[PDB]
């Protein structure tokens, strides 16, 4: 007596191109939406997605308010503390700052200055733990992040050289700075998608629907689609 | 410190083949490679008729098995497969152009392929009025075709499109075969059914080499 398709409801943050980012009509797309679209098609359910800050999808999650969350995000051991994720469905990659182009090489250089990042992230607790003498500016939101630096409010913004790369296609005043950051006590742990813990039968039907979505040449295709 | 002994069927370019320096190359076996690095292994392969390499498997004669194979419900009677690395495709058959158009044409003629594939089940199964000519090797059986002694080869449409790109004279037959009963079922590893601790193993490494930009290239070097 069910009257339509069982509807898994993702949360994510579309601030964040090409993973996932609002389009002119006002749609959530990316590489994310693209994987979590054809995992819901494995599972022969439909798909939802809540667009809403990165540092809340956790604990939303938690709170029962979506099944899933996918959002470009790191299987960090934190996390996993808090949530089950799925295997890997893309690697985690290392990370970037974007600066003026020339005025700025290394971390060393952003002695004193302010570079910007999003709350809740991988970057957030690497330049908090390891890049002390440069002062982290927390935002919901890259896109708030990119206007200040583009307002001279930052010195730089530091995030997935994939995103950094993306705004960069129309900001060519700016550059990826050379000394890039990959410690990995931080970085390197691949993007997953996240359900709450005590969800086996859920999660593992996600493990199934990507086992088959990766061996796809459409998971090929959704790559060089969106990081190419 | 370790190596994975790997059984395979060189005969079926592009998933693995002989090249010109007589080397063994491929799609998988530059899936088993990245495998075997993942789990800080070194490679070996073992290549053999394909329809030797599950009995031999069992034998334990290798490890492991990649070598182009459907994950189809009687062969996991025989052996465990991991996850699928690749995706089950449509079968064609390839003959002399424009001679032959439908399986009908086809009726009372000979048509190559490998024993112990699914596409020897499909054609004794579904296309009765067909003969089946049952080679240990595809190599063998696209010579018999280039010598008149087959009216097709009947293979998966990657192996049989690769074979075409030096036979211009040869084409693609019109109607192809995706059955769900004997296709689309998905490529694996074989190992012996009481290798579990192996099979996480691979499994585990699967999970990253899939998600890896190095596998979308790997398809994008083979596949294209
Ligand atoms: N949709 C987003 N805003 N994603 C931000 C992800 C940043 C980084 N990959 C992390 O795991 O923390
Ligand atoms: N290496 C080979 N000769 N492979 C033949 C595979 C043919 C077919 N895909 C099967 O599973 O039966
Ligand atoms: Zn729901
Ligand atoms: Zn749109
Ligand atoms: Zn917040
Ligand atoms: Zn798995
Ligand atoms: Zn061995
Ligand atoms: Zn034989």
């Amino acid at each position: 007596a069910s009257v339509s398709a069982r509807t898994l409801h993702f949360g994510t943050s579309a601030t964040y191109a090409p993973y996932e980012f609002v389009d002119a009509d006002n749609k959530i797309v990316g590489f994310d939406i693209d994987v979590a679209n054809a995992v819901c098609k494995e599972m022969q359910a439909e798909c939802s997605f809540t667009n809403q800050s990165f540092d809340s999808l956790i604990p939303s999650l938690r709170f029962k308010k979506f099944d899933a969350v996918i959002a470009g995000m790191d299987m960090t051991p934190k996390r996993e503390q808090q949530v089950s994720f799925s295997q890997p469905y893309y690697e985690g990659l290392s990370a970037v700052v974007v600066t003026r182009k020339g005025a700025y090489h290394t971390f060393a250089d952003l002695k004193g200055k302010k570079v910007g990042l999003e709350n809740g992230t991988t970057h957030q607790r690497y330049l908090q733990d390891k890049q002390q003498a440069i002062t982290p500016v927390a935002y919901d939101s890259y896109l708030n992040a990119f206007t200040d630096l583009k307002n001279n409010r930052l010195e730089g913004v530091f995030g997935d050289v994939a995103a950094i790369g993306k705004w960069l296609k129309n900001n060519p005043d700016y550059a990826i700075m050379d000394e890039r950051a990959s410690d990995p006590d931080y970085y390197g742990k691949g993007l997953g998608i996240a359900v709450r813990k005590d969800n086996d039968a859920l999660l593992q039907e996600i493990n199934a629907a990507l086992d088959k979505v990766k061996a796809s040449p459409e998971y090929a295709q959704m790559q060089e689609k969106w990081f190419t």
